[PDB]
């Protein structure tokens, strides 16, 4: 009886196995755009993905992860609110069963169809597993998805999904350029938070871009064909794999703009 999204093991249950679910810096949160404070001391975000090495795509039973080579100073995030260098390890999404829901963060209570998380770890801590034990261990770049025109830089992901339908399936996934998932503007909100899945560790500097990307209905429909179950188990569509907004508590969300 492990955690999930389902009718009986979803977010409202996580606290029993992961008490930190009721912690002081949980994510996601609703971004109240009028209360976010512009911080002129915030720097432009530096996204350096030209040398990114994607390796594999994996259905982990909760989402799919596009994994990168993070054994060298390739694909890093710096600047913004960050001190030092964070290296890209993977990206994944959260999405809904319908277009009207799926994002984890919300903006003035608006839900987006989906949200992309580009996960990076602080090089000061030497790898990802040690980084998650630190308050400044990770930086996750969150990007909202809205349904409209297709995102041509997403299609290579969409088309491989049928090869990783079920939990535990993986596929080679080389030469994928995550720059094709970015919007034009890097304006952002930032705040200290957590992983949004178990173990829910309080180790993340969240950087949420204001400008959403567009994807087509066909692209998100293909996300919704994935399965949470393993092959040869009853089919459970991989939909609504998002944690709802958590209490902001004693936090300030800062805007770069
Ligand atoms: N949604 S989010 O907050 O960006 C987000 C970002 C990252 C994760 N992942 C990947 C989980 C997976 O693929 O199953 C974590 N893996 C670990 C982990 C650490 C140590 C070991 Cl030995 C094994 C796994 C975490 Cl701790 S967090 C989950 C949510
Ligand atoms: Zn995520």
């Amino acid at each position: 009886h492990h955690w999930g999204y389902g009718k009986h093991n979803g977010p409202e249950h996580w606290h029993k196995d992961f008490p930190i679910a009721k912690g002081e810096r949980q994510s996601p949160v609703d971004i109240d755009t009028h209360t976010a404070k512009y911080d002129p001391s915030l720097k432009p975000l530096s996204v350096s993905y030209d040398q990114a090495t994607s390796l594999r795509i994996l259905n982990n039973g909760h989402a799919f992860n596009v994994e990168f080579d993070d054994s060298q100073d390739k694909a890093v995030l710096k600047g913004g609110p960050l001190d030092g260098t964070y290296r890209l390890i993977q990206f994944h999404f959260h999405w809904g069963s319908l277009d009207g829901q799926g994002s984890e963060h919300t903006v003035d209570k608006k839900k987006y169809a989906a949200e992309l998380h580009l996960v990076h770890w602080n090089t000061k801590y030497g790898d990802f597993g040690k980084a998650v034990q630190q308050p400044d261990g990770l930086a996750v770049l969150g990007i909202f998805l809205k349904v409209g025109s297709a995102k041509p830089g997403l299609q290579k992901v969409v088309d491989v999904l049928d090869s990783i339908k079920t939990k535990g399936k993986s596929a080679d996934f080389t030469n994928f350029d995550p720059r094709g998932l970015l919007p034009e503007s890097l304006d952002y909100w930032t705040y200290p938070g957590s992983l949004t899945t178990p173990p829910l560790l309080e180790c993340v500097t969240w950087i949420v871009l204001k400008e959403p990307i567009s994807v087509s209905s066909e692209q998100v429909l293909k996300f919704r064909k994935l399965n949470f179950n393993g092959e040869g188990e009853p089919e459970e569509l991989m939909v609504d794999n998002w944690r709802p907004a958590q209490p902001l508590k004693n936090r300030q969300i800062k805007a770069s703009f």
